[PDB]
Formats: C-alpha cells, structure tokens, sequence
DNA sequence: CCGACGTCGCATCAGC
DNA sequence: GCTGATGCGA
DNA sequence: GTCGG
C-alpha cells in the first residue's frame, strides 16, 4: 500500500503517538496510537470514513472519530494546538535527542532550555550520553545503505576473530533480513567458553580492538554484557567521511545464543506469530530460551539449542531464511 | 468497569 | 559508602 | 486509546 493512499492518516496518528510518549508520558496511549498508525498503513484501501476504519483492530471509538474529522477538513484541532504549543513542541523535539527521554526534556524546557542551540550553551546540564546524542544529532537521525551495512560488518567481523577465532558474532537486525537500509547496527557475541552455568572480560576485549582500529569513537554505555556506542567507517582516501552510527554490541551465553539471534533478527511481527505458535504446541520461547508447558502451565527446563533451526524443529515449524520472516 | 498493554542492562539519581 | 528506584534505549 | 476478562 503506498503512502498516498492513507499517509495522512498515519502521519496524523504517529504524531499523535509521539506527544503522548513524550509529552504526557503516556507510553500505552503512545503504543495504542503506533498500532493503529500500523494497521492503517497495511490497509489495501483509501479509508472513506471513521466507521470503515473502526473495523480494523486496534481502531477504536476515538480513533475513528478523528479521522472522521481529519477526512472533512483535513486537519485536527487537537493536534494544530499542540503544533504550536511552544512548551509541547519543544518538548517532544528535544527528545529526538539520543540520551533524552520524556522526563529530561520536561526539565530542559521547564528552566528554558528549548533548542539544540540551548543545548549546545548547558554542557554542564548534560550527562555523558546526551552530550553524544547532541554532538551527532544529525548523524543519528540518517539511515544506513546495506552497503555500508556491510563495509561495517566486514570490520567487525575481522577484528572479533583477530581477537580470538573461536568467537561468534552475528550481525542481526532487519540487516540480516536483507534490508536495504539499515537504522544502526546491532552485534550478537558468543564465545564457547561463556555459557550460563559457567570471563568478564570477553565483552570488553572486543569493544577494546574496534577502538584500537578505530572503528569505534564513543562509548554511550558498557557493562560485562551489553556495549552501546558510536562508531564510523573509515574515510576512503580524501572523499566525504562517513556519518557516524549508532552500534550496539551484547555478549550472550553460548546455550542463549541463537535463541537471541532469533529474536533480535526480528520482524517484531514475526517473533509474535512465531511466539504464539508457539504456546500452541505447548512451548514457551522467551529471548533466551525455549521451555515446554507443563500441563497446568508449569513451564520445565530450557531445552538444547545449537541453531535457530533447532527452535523451529521444537514447536514442528519448517526453517525460515531471515528474508523471509517480515512476518 | 477496570487492568493489561515488551523487558532488561546500564548510568545515574534518591535515600539511607 | 551501599541499595534500590528511575530514566533511557531498543 | 483499545481490547477484553
Ligand atoms: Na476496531
Ligand atoms: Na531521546
């Protein structure tokens, strides 16, 4: 379905879902508004009315109505005030920063810091993550060619294994299902000696070597198992150097592994339908692991898993290529 | 009528 | 100083 | 805001 059929509408509902997460702080009205926006954009059909609408689940009495009004003149009252609403509509702005959620922006705005030029005058107001959500705040906002998806991955690849070759490392996301873009890229990192019944420094030798090469400039967060941060291709001799990126790193044991390389290559949609079906044949499969019910419902222990294969073995569903499963 | 609606690792705050 | 809560991102 | 027990 193309944008001209309904974009209006969606555009509408995902603006709406935007004040409600960032300005009311209300996460489920922002997830009700986003559900909707998404089964409208699914819908084969230029919506006629309100009433037509309301038919598709997660549509409701509210929703409908206001596409009654945005279908009769092309706008809504609510959503033009609030546009303009200069303490609302900075709020919601400045959380397009990385680092600043609902809550911080509602205090930047409270004491009249209102822009990123604002920003730029308070350093001393930022945490360290808010500082490198402003300094690439354009950079953060640009997607990622497949291509460069995979001049990336190459590095990473490369200097995992120059580390240790017994490393596995999988670049996941709608990247491995073979999207043409990309919004940042996120690692999977396994290693035979780490498992869950069994160093704490595995994670941190890897992180170590992408800076060491350079391929990694900032850091917006680390632990002994997950790293969030900031990295850039190399500038290819004397041309435009590259944006930097958004690149996210998490070390899993062993026997989690693929239950996590399922689940982060996604769709969100497919890991539903996948999940659901699931309990249905009696199994319960989280981001970690899978685990049978259990006749009252009480789930055993985490079955052996050695491929994503393994998992759609379990619950008697066929082997799906990560280009097959937007859904 | 009224509660559910992804969850969890890390950084930092709030309180002791 | 430590422990638990809160904010944040994904 | 929407759905449903
Ligand atoms: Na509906
Ligand atoms: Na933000």
């Amino acid at each position: 379905p193309q944008e001209t059929l309904n974009g209006g509408i969606t555009d509408m509902l995902t603006e709406l879902a935007n004040f409600e997460k960032n300005v009311s702080q209300a996460i489920h009205k922002y997830n009700a508004y986003r559900k909707a926006a998404s089964v409208i954009a699914k819908y084969p059909h230029k919506i006629k009315s309100g009433a037509e609408a309301k038919k598709l689940p997660g549509v409701g009495t509210k929703i409908a109505e206001k596409i009654d009004e945005f279908l009769a003149t092309g706008k809504l009252r609510k959503l033009e005030k609030i546009r303009q609403d200069d303490t609302s509509s900075s709020i919601n702005f400045l959380t397009r920063v990385s680092g600043i959620g609902p809550s911080a922006a509602r205090k930047f705005v409270d004491e009249g810091i209102k822009t990123l030029e604002d920003l730029r005058k308070n350093e001393d107001k930022l945490n360290h993550h808010q500082r490198i959500g402003l300094k690439y705040f354009g950079d953060f906002e640009k997607r990622i060619p497949r291509e460069e998806m995979l001049q990336m991955q190459d590095i990473v690849l490369n200097e995992v294994k120059k580390v240790d070759s017994e490393y596995i490392a999988t670049v996941c996301g709608s990247f491995r299902r073979g999207a043409e873009s990309s919004g940042d890229m996120d690692v999977l990192l396994t290693h035979p000696s780490f498992t869950s019944e069994s160093q704490p420094k595995l994670l941190h030798q890897v992180v170590e070597q992408l800076q060491k090469v350079h391929f990694i400039t900032d850091t917006l967060s680390k632990g002994e198992t997950k790293f969030m941060g900031v990295c850039q291709l190399p500038s290819k001799n004397d041309e435009k150097e590259y944006p930097h990126r958004r690149i996210d790193i998490r070390l899993i044991p062993k026997d989690q592994y693929y239950c996590g390389v399922l689940y982060f290559t996604g769709s969100d949609i497919f890991n539903k339908n996948m999940r659901a079906h699931a309990l249905e044949k009696g199994f319960t499969i989280n981001e970690y692991t899978i685990r049978p019910l259990g006749v009252t419902g009480v789930a055993g222990e985490p079955l052996p898993v050695d491929s994503e294969k393994d998992i759609f073995d379990y619950i008697q569903w066929k082997y799906r290529e990560p280009k097959d499963r937007s859904e």
